[PDB]
């Protein structure tokens, strides 16, 4: 009776289904897969990448950047929603091949430093190549690349360092406020009495109110289904997209029902 | 046509076949599995562990230490042959649960810090939970725990930081010189003209002569088959064990034949 | 006209004035200097150290532990108030010489990892030997060593990872609730409109209310003058010590007057 | 009798004496001070910096890069001779302000990671802001930026990770082989029987022969006096510069006389 073999982190095939660069605004592009968000922001002084999806998506992201006329040495910054294998996966390979820097808060940096290992809820079941954050960011801090200002909004819950990013782009000259809000889900998390996360419920509740008050005209999430984005239809992808109020309100209802069932 | 799924590092079942603590000398014990070496050294001032095998062997190692009367807080040091997933796997979990420190050289420390990712030959196919080395060790440096002196011998080749450890134990009062020599194999390595490792052949050749001159009465290797150890038979495990000369000479012949076929 | 020479972090002589182990409770001891707190907690399963003061105090701390019958290998844990050079100074040297582990939150860990460099308010003027945190701690998490439970209380302000620690000791069988609250001062900090710390005022205000509600019978601070401790008189050191209410209330008044003068 | 105050790392004023960009070859520039080398290499695809001198020289280096028409975001790589405070000082500040990556070997990376603390010979007397190496380099590995190939040559001795860099530039179309060899000095080092560095003498001797065989037409050293460079005279700076043979031969004679006096 030998010890069990290691089991690989397998996902649905749609998470690894590549797609062409879908345009979100004048400078914002979706360059990930159909069910995983990876936002590219093109400025005059370089490019910014938000999330990267699964670790094996590193080659696909560079091809889309090549399609948008972005050389690897033009990627200047990498911002993260939260440092899980399905979002910060290819960060390590992207740093070695692009010369880009990574900005994250202390909680995301320490989770990124150990490659998702020793997760508060998943243990070591979702490991990915570790990377190091080059700039430590605080709540409400502004990061500027090529004139576009990125304001950080801490929304702890899914991970201790879950961060939502807001920036103002344009759509035919008219300004649009984009809000890339992180996941508000707790899949299989022990909500009450968790010794690894004692104030988990208080952080989720504060994060619900944080997402409601985000300056947002167009909302995006790491998993596009959470905000009803459908990258497959391309032109009509943002048709049924939720607001920040509707996204946080629906997430809180599923959180309260989940908390009530945990006490049962 | 989606991107490929991640594939888990799977090994032969004998590598994960637990065994009772086999005695090597008065203070040296084999507490790993049948085909993976994990040496425990009991002193009066604490315990020292050499290697740990696969990551999922962390629970098995603590049970054997419990069988030998070693509490988790008595493990004081963790020494490594080389920082691969099948040898330094459970190092991260052991540090969190035992309060032990890890001593390794700079090359093993940087490979251990990124959890085996970005391997010079395997890329990211053999990732394990990352750990941090607490003490950086040089070639020929002595580490002393409870009166037993551990001398490091750098033997680069399999990994840039492959290290052999020598210490003198006893067997019924009579001293015996133990040499835990690292692997001298190059499974699928590009030996000549490797841009990631330009002086690979020069390091292997120097490591062959290094193993021959090791002060050794009893030889052990991370994979027990490399030195003809058979942990299954227990009492007669060291019956057909090789010398340091025979181990390095056989490894060099397989290396030269492999190098000659690579040029073909 | 050459560039300026580096300037060393110099303090008042009383901060470096060694003292004998002063007893705070049955198991709690002050083993630092006269104007710098370094708390030693002796249990049956090991010892815990809270803060260490200046970097050059590493030799003095081990001598006091020797006076209390604590060998270097008995120090099991190192807890921190905040990772500044005058409190977490000798942490790096203590880890190499004691085999102890360090527990801190993500913000204290990243500041400890870069040795106090790139401080949000002091830049690189207060660098100390860097150390690595072995266990990442969350708000309200309990750390247990030898039966004594240490509960963490995040109180950001002086540093982003300022932490207060509470544990219950005894004094002749009678239980006493000890609260080691971190500094609530902001010496020369830009409080309003700080780009490195946008929500600085909101964190201080929340930390003021956090200290008021600490379960505390006896209060201690990293700088003993902040809570009116006088380690010099020894037996009557805790005579005029402040409560948690009086400490947080006085710190908030000095904070409000400082904020009002910054707007002037 | 209080503990001693910290003492700052003070150097001669000429080490901090700024100078205008002196031209070494078509693409190689000296942009450091008069007695500290900091080499800038301008290519079409970016710029490469070799060493940076003292930590307080970060502002001076960016001004010279501005004089050469190099924006901060054009510095792509930072190479190091060895990670001491007087050579790798401003590496941490340069990474935060330029978006550049650092390439070094494992021994230089671990010394750079702890900011020069716990030095094998100087202890903690020469601490500088810590930085992290982004790419780990092996002996003989080639690093290419903008068409210029940088070959690494390990020459351990002054530090365990001392590295010499060779690249081929031009001087009016004619190619010139530049060799930036690291220091071969051992100021106050215990050469024989050093427990922190057992094979110190064997590494110096091997490094002496390594420098002799460097492909070199023009030699440069971190301290320009070691190779008889005089940056002050500008146009005639390379007048009396030594060869690789003369530099290694003179360093070995001073090493042998120093070793013979240590035995006395
Ligand atoms: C670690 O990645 C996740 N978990 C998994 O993929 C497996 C392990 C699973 O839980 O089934 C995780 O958390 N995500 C989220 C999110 O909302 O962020 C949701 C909803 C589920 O998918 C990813
Ligand atoms: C990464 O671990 C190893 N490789 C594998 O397990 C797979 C990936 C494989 O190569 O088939 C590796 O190297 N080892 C050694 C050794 O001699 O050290 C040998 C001989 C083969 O087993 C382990
Ligand atoms: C970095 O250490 C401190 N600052 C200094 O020592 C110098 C630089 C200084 O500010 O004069 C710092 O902050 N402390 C505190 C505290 O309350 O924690 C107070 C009140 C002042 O002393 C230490
Ligand atoms: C740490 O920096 C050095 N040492 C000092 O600056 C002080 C501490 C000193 O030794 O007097 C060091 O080593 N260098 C070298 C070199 O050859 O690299 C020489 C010759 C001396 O200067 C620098
Ligand atoms: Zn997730
Ligand atoms: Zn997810
Ligand atoms: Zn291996
Ligand atoms: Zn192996
Ligand atoms: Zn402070
Ligand atoms: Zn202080
Ligand atoms: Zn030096
Ligand atoms: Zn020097």
């Amino acid at each position: 009776a030998p010890l069990p073999q290691l089991r690989a982190y397998t996902v649905d095939a749609s998470w690894l289904q590549p797609m062409a660069p879908l345009q979100v605004a004048d400078h914002t592009w979706q360059i990930g897969t159909e069910d995983l968000t990876a936002l590219l922001v093109q400025t005059a002084e370089g490019a910014v990448l938000l999330d990267g999806g699964m670790p094996q998506m590193a080659g696909h992201l560079l091809d889309n950047m090549k399609l948008r006329g972005v050389a690897p040495q033009d990627l200047r910054l990498i911002l993260l929603s939260h440092a899980h294998a399905d979002h910060a996966g290819p960060v390590a390979e992207l740093k070695r091949r692009t010369g880009a820097h990574v900005a994250a808060n202390a909680e995301t940096a320490v989770l990124l430093a150990r490659g998702g290992s020793n997760d508060l809820h998943f243990g070591d079941g979702i490991t990915y190549p570790p990377a190091s954050a080059d700039r430590i960011i605080m709540d409400g801090e502004v990061v500027t690349v090529g004139g576009i200002a990125f304001t950080a909004h801490f929304m702890p819950g899914h991970t201790p360092g879950s961060t939502a990013w807001t920036w103002t782009d344009t759509r035919d000259g008219k300004p649009v406020r984009i809000a890339y809000a992180d996941s508000l889900s707790a899949p299989g998390y022990q909500l009450k009495g968790n010794p690894r996360y004692p104030r988990l419920i208080e952080d989720y509740k504060r994060s619900f109110a944080t997402v409601r008050a985000l300056p947002c005209d167009l909302l995006l999430t790491p998993h596009p289904g959470a905000s009803n984005w459908n990258y497959a239809v391309g032109s009509k992808a943002s048709a049924e997209a939720l607001t920040c109020n509707a996204y946080a309100d629906a997430a809180e209802k599923k959180f309260d029902a989940q908390l009530a069932r945990e006490t049962a």
